[PDB]
C-alpha cells in the first residue's frame, strides 16, 4: 500500500538540489512515494516546527489559549503559526505542562511518543521522532477532521494551515527546519484541497543545508505537484 510511484522526473528534481530528499503522497489511503532518497519515508526525524500543528491542536482542545488570544509584535496563535513564534509555541508548551502534552501525544500516537523531561523543546533536538510517512497519515487525518479532537478545534488549526489559493487549489501546510542537529531536516507537510473537494496530502521530508533558501522546500514540492497533477 506503500510503493515508488511514477518516480522518473521527481527524482531528478531533487537531484538538481544536490541533497536527499523524499515527498510522500497520500491520496484516499493509497500512499505513494517519490525523490531520491525513499528509504527517508520509513525513516524516523524531529517534527521541528511541523509539531506545532499538534502543539495547537492541544493548547485548544484543553482550553489553554484560544483562537482570539494575543500573546505578548503582539500576535495570535494564527499568526504564530507562520512566523518563527518560538515564544508563543513555546509559552503554549509551558501552559499546557509535560505531563498533559506526553499523554495527548501518546493518545494521538505521534511518531515514537516520547516527549522527555524539558517540555519547551522536544521537537526540535529530540527525543520525539516522527516519519514521514507517519506526518503524512497525521496530517490527513486533520485534513478529514479525523483526528480525536474537537470538530471546531481541528476546523481552527487548519484554518491556521493555509499555505495559498491559486486557481481553486488550496495548499495547506506546515515547514519545519531542524537547523541545530546534524544533518539537518526540512519538512513541508501538508495538504492540498482540488477545486471538487478532494484532498490530497503531502509529506516532503529533506536533508538541509544551511546556505539552502528555506524556499527550497515549497519550490520542490510545487514542482512535484504539478508534475502529478495534484495541482
Ligand atoms: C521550526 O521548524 C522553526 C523553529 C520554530 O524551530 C521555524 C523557524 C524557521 S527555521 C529558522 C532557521 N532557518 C534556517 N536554519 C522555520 C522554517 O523555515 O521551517 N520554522
Amino acid at each position: 500500500a506503500i510503493v515508488q510511484g511514477h518516480n522518473q522526473v521527481i527524482h531528478q528534481y531533487f537531484d538538481e538540489k544536490n541533497t536527499s530528499g523524499v515527498l510522500v503522497i497520500q491520496t484516499d489511503k493509497k500512499i505513494n512515494l517519490y525523490g531520491n532518497a525513499l528509504s527517508r519515508a520509513n525513516t524516523e526525524y524531529v517534527p521541528a516546527s511541523t509539531f506545532k500543528m499538534l502543539n495547537a491542536l492541544i493548547g485548544l482542545e484543553n482550553q489553554k489559549t484560544d483562537i482570539n488570544e494575543i500573546f505578548k509584535k503582539d500576535m495570535t496563535l494564527g499568526e504564530a503559526m507562520k512566523l518563527s513564534a518560538v515564544p508563543v509555541y513555546q509559552e503554549l508548551a509551558r501552559r499546557i505542562g509535560l505531563d498533559l502534552m506526553q499523554k495527548e501525544v501518546k493518545r494521538i500516537g505521534f511518531g515514537n511518543a516520547e516527549i522527555g523531561q524539558q517540555v519547551d523543546n522536544f521537537w526540535l533536538v529530540g527525543p520525539l521522532k516522527v516519519t514521514p510517512i507517519q506526518e503524512v497519515e497525521f496530517v490527513s487525518q486533520l485534513a478529514h477532521t479525523q483526528l480525536p479532537f474537537s470538530e471546531k478545534v481541528q476546523a481552527n488549526v487548519k484554518n491556521m494551515l493555509l499555505l495559498e489559493e491559486s486557481n481553486g487549489y488550496k495548499i495547506f501546510g506546515k515547514t519545519g527546519w531542524a537547523a541545530d542537529i546534524k544533518p539537518q531536516v526540512g519538512w513541508l507537510t501538508g495538504w492540498v484541497e482540488q477545486p471538487d473537494g478532494k484532498i490530497v496530502a503531502f509529506a516532503l521530508n529533506m536533508e538541509m543545508r544551511s546556505e539552502m533558501p528555506a524556499s527550497i522546500r515549497n519550490e520542490l514540492l510545487m514542482k512535484s505537484l504539478k508534475q502529478l497533477n495534484i495541482i
